[PDB]
């Protein structure tokens, strides 16, 4: 019989993997959902999957399950312990992810990678070089979440449905991300026109918005009370676009080859996502100032990446 | 790279096939939706799928597409023209459908059949004989449509949400169909109690209800002004349960082997539908009176089937 | 209380398809269908029953009289002869203007105090007359405008660039038809101005836009198939607007809105991006279109006012 | 106007999870969250923003004061100490009765005249007190009852027989917890009495039922995972009921309804299949359960009344 199932494997069953799994189940995006428990090196944390509405068979397994899997979601990695340095955390999660990817490939997997573990841009690159798969088949969550927040906040300030707002947060989601105001529109109207022609908006309004999203990239507190809904939703959004061949434009972590003036790196940029992963990148002609900040962001990205990238 | 896509082929591009296709596109049930146009053996003679909200590639092709297709929907057949006898109409469509199934199988197809053509039960059986596939892989629409009307009508009479109503129309949808009141409940309450205990409903109320559905199986007219929405929705419902492996209970045309006291024929009975088609039939202990009417319906079914069933 | 009552006036093709789409999406709790003498009823009763039976939401549907408009939150005007392609047939306008005014008189006399949504054609004209006859605030009389054409506009652009329609943003402005304006200067794909695709990346030529715009215009009056009426066409577009209103969505829709200066024009209803919420049109988004587009827009409006002048009332209600 | 305003009192775990589900399903137009001194706030503000940001419907959310209850259509009571598995515990009931009365007193003082949905525990008792304190008709005070347990009930039955939950119809009756009654006599799978699967087809025995009912009973109080709160648990159940009301659904839900003779009991709110619409509980479907089940049901009610007697008001408002 000609079979019609989409198999997704979630490596890492901690807070993130758990949240992603629930969102997957809730949206019935995949028919087969396999959860691989990594260890005490996850996001900390069986029957908790039996409540799905639109029936999806979820079970626990091993890396062997990655053979026939279409997409594997990486969510493993630990949190920064008091004392440990940021660089030591990057190194830690870099060796965890690499090991996981090594085993995933061992099984014979030949699908698509969706990286959700942090630092996303770096782990996505390590995933790429470790799996040897084509760049377009290794997809990081990029600034999908930050962008969704960006749009909602703008929507809230101008009392409009977020769906009428189009814009992006570019780069690595953190203090270096770039609010691309030049290509942010509301009802088709450039946001800068709200400040440089209508004056219904001030310059400080944009900065406050960009900062709300900017330093929101670190607001979670005790983690046991957090829902991880944002990460679950954004990751599920990407999986869905891949599995349904949506050709959707998402600011996922994509490999650049000149677009935005950068190259040989994965980072948040508007990209068309389909059955085959990232088809191409949309290169927006952002302003010199935005390009400058984008440069700053990729520069810092590469510096940290150099501390863990493989030699071949 | 593992591919995640469901391919459905709709043979017959007349009113029915067109309506099913539109419901399919609208619900994004399949990703690849191929349309094989027969001839003047459909219902009224490419440029109309330019609205698919949820990206779905639709195109017209030959019986070739059936090779890698997962499910094929049969909708071809002509309507009774003035003068022609009912029997001659049955022979006409039996020959058409049979020729179609022969083609579809010659391409190397090995998926699942969903018969929407009328007479449904007969054609479902012919499809089974010609294709040579297992009975569980040939699925007729049975009394799915009638049952949905049946429940809505009951819901309207009692002022409740139809989702709270469970019951079925059994057999062949026509004047012989059987309204199984014995196993019809509202909010879990047997419909007979509203009559034989609360006296909030009388016998005539059921008969009128059963007759509205009964006389609805022949309540179509203009054709070009009809929407064929019911048929589109019914067929799409079945295709959806199959592709999504819902294990849903639908009164599709299933092959009986003793249940209900009948055998060797396909007729409307509540059945569990999954990715493999019909897994089993729920055999309800209907009352002697209901079983008697069912017998009558199956009896007439076989008499007409004998005039077209493949011999030896 | 939780009142979500919608009345549809006219049970012909347009009226019924709007009903099918409303039922399918379950936007209202109550859907009253009013059969008028100025419109011949179409579509079997069975197709109405199947819509309700297969509708995910349980909505109350029934045939009634104008009395139902008294406590209705929204009334949809659909009666009228179908406007066919070509130059504007003036008698068809006069016929529909007459039908529209009579119907609106009946509606107001029932004590209705909600919002009007006009789906009849010529839409812009009938919206203006509905406003004059009803005496209601302009923000509470909403025409379907260029909503349908804009949806088609984005879909075609999407197909051409092989991208998801949700990533395309742009609008068709003015009176939907041969004089409509494709605002290319404010159409983007994933944030990228459609014009860059031609004035830089050179992936599209000027002729690619023209072919696209014509595809949209050469269908602004096409009669939708009944087997598709539930999923596409005037029915869907009207339901989109009714939905934005009933859910206080604040959606940006190119409905027929009353202008008072934006786009360089005043005192007319025509297609322009507008924020639609529970009180109707809250405000109009005034895009800085190019002189060329604006000129094409001015012409569309001139054509509109010339025709409007033949049926406009001298005494408002 | 299209008024769909809901107020949630208490921003603790229960309150917030109900908010997440409400926002996710976009059931309400306006969602007000009231932080009271009787309940400690929990959950990040960021998680509220993501909920709204990823919610398909654009709902206006905001933290407010009791005065927001004046024009509210529905108020959800959620404040109270979590009831842990085991023997009731009178001090918890008394603490929450007190908390509930004070809150209900504040809500009525704002001029509220809508419907109350109680999701605090012990639900049946707090629903009875809410009815007493508010002075509203019993049909307008709705407890969440055994809805969650019923959903669980059907889900476990489905998994066991490898069928889709929607094909299963049945209910858990009475007070949800160790004394709830699984009404097997009126539980069907595709229309087939679950009992036949035992007393005929031998597809499973008496012990399969016991194992299944306990599974449901052994989680009737468990604290839901925050990462799942938006999709399952009290949040979803409460939202299901709120949805049935706002949409005048006429759904059959086992909410805490006021009995007046059905099931042989009177003057108490408890879990029973009830038709829920825009005016609250329209009527109770009185199932002809078996003497054995009714007996179990009688015991559950007796327990309820015994504990209710320790906190019931002597003067009805």
């Amino acid at each position: 019989m000609k079979k019609t199932s989409r198999k997704v494997v979630i490596v890492g069953t901690g807070f993130v993997g758990t949240s992603i799994a629930y969102a997957m189940i809730n949206q019935g995006v995949a028919n087969e959902l396999v959860l691989i428990d990594v260890n005490q090196e996850k996001a900390e944390g069986l029957d908790g999957m039996a409540w799905g509405e639109k029936n999806v068979s979820v079970w626990s397994g091993t890396y062997e399950e990655c053979q026939d899997a279409n997409l594997v979601i990486l969510t493993a990695g630990v949190n920064q312990k008091p004392g440990q340095t940021r660089l030591d955390l990057v190194k830690t999660n870099a060796t965890i992810t690499r090991q996981i990817v090594k085993e995933v490939m061992a099984s014979g997997f030949d699908g698509i990678f969706v990286v959700a573990s942090n630092p996303v841009d770096i782990l996505t690159y390590l995933t790429w070089q470790e799996s040897g798969l084509p760049a377009s088949r290794v997809v990081g969550t990029g600034t999908t979440l930050d962008t969704t927040r960006f749009r909602k906040e703008i929507a809230l300030k101008l009392a409009v449905d977020p769906r009428s707002v189009h814009g992006y947060i570019l780069g690595e989601h953190g203090d270096s991300e770039v609010a691309a105001w030049s290509h942010t529109t509301v009802g088709g109207k450039p946001i800068m026109e709200y400040v440089e022609k209508d004056h219904r908006l001030e310059e400080n309004d944009l900065t406050v918005l960009a900062d709300k999203v900017k330093n929101a990239a670190y607001e979670i507190i005790d983690r046991k009370k957090a829902t991880y809904y944002g990460i679950g939703m954004s990751t599920t959004r990407i999986v869905k676009a891949i599995l349904n061949n949506e050709q959707a434009v998402l600011p996922v972590s994509a490999y650049l080859n000149g677009e935005y003036g950068e190259e040989d790196i994965f980072t948040g940029v508007p990209s068309i996502v389909d059955e085959n992963g990232v088809r191409e990148i949309i290169d927006l002609s952002i302003t010199p100032q935005e390009k400058a900040m984008f440069h700053q962001s990729v520069s810092e990205l590469k510096a940290v990446l150099d501390t863990v990238r493989l030699e071949h």
